[PDB]
């Protein structure tokens, strides 16, 4: 079933998420990504409308799937005795934001604005679809280098969006909010805004602002690179200690630093080509 449909290429990466290979769909030569995840390594299980027991990740990807290119598209999935295999769309050429920032260092603010805006549109879409990502970070963002379009990947730490408190977390600790560190409690949207503040800092400074738990709890932001006052203000707002002091997504996108965003194509032409 999987063998007669897909042609497996080289390993793209492996980690907590599992193992992801490059691939081609034989029928139409479509570039794909083949993700393998061990059953033992999945703690978060979900159910389809069919009543079928699948990883939460599959549930969440189906819930976010549409013509919108800001989230990775799940094309197909398969169950093996000891693993689940996910077929994902693969943009070509592509590079993850972590690698991109590593190569460029700190991003120009115009470029950071375009990237951050697109991330915001992607996250808002997820929330509007009842999906919380819980792992927003540079490594989980792909850049379509031709089109200047960004894509959220890896919903393996995600959950159904709810208005009540989360007492579980499996994403990246250095992106997690002080209320998680201190109390093991957080709410979806406000935790997501914190991680977005970490991400934005990372874009404009070339690195994350905090490494240790004590740094997260203190939440004192030091800028190691030249960053405009407007951007600094937005970052500090997203990184407010009290979750209710953090901006809503609307407030972020209405912020003066976020005005006059480039289109993705304009972004690629100026910054990527
Ligand atoms: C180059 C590349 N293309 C991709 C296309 C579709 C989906 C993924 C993807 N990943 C890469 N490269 C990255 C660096 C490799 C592993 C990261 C891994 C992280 N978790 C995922 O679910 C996922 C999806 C893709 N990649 C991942």
């Amino acid at each position: 079933p999987l063998e007669s449909q897909y042609q497996v290429g080289p390993l793209l990466g492996s980690g907590g998420f599992g193992s992801v290979y490059s691939g081609i769909r034989v029928s139409d030569n479509l570039p794909v990504a083949i993700k393998h995840v061990e059953k033992d390594r999945i703690s978060d299980w979900g159910e389809l409308p069919n009543g079928t027991r699948v990883p939460m990740e599959v549930v969440l990807l189906k819930k976010v799937s549409s013509g919108f290119s800001g989230v990775i598209r799940l094309l197909d999935w398969f169950e093996r005795p000891d693993s689940f295999v996910l077929i994902l769309e693969r943009p070509e050429p592509v590079q993850d934001l972590f690698d991109f920032i590593t190569e460029r260092g700190a991003l120009q603010e115009e470029l950071a604005r375009s990237f951050f805006w697109q991330v915001l549109e992607a996250v808002r879409h997820c929330h509007n679809c009842g999906v919380l990502h819980r792992d927003i970070k540079d490594e989980n963002i792909l850049i379509d280098l031709n089109r200047g379009e960004l894509k959220l990947i890896d919903f393996g730490s995600g959950a159904l969006l709810k208005d009540t408190v989360y007492t579980d977390f499996d994403g990246t600790r250095v992106y997690s909010p002080p209320e998680w560190i201190r109390y093991h409690r957080y709410h979806g949207r406000s935790a997501a805004v914190w991680s977005l503040g970490i991400l934005l800092y990372d874009m404009v400074c070339g690195d994350i602002p905090f490494e240790h738990d004590e740094e997260i709890i203190r939440g004192q932001v030091f800028f190691r690179q030249r960053v405009s006052s407007e951007c600094q203000h937005l970052i500090r707002w997203c990184l407010a200690l009290r979750p209710s002091d953090r901006p809503t997504f609307e407030e972020i996108q209405n912020h003066p630093w976020m005005q006059d965003v480039l289109l993705p194509q304009e972004t690629a032409e100026i910054h990527l080509h």
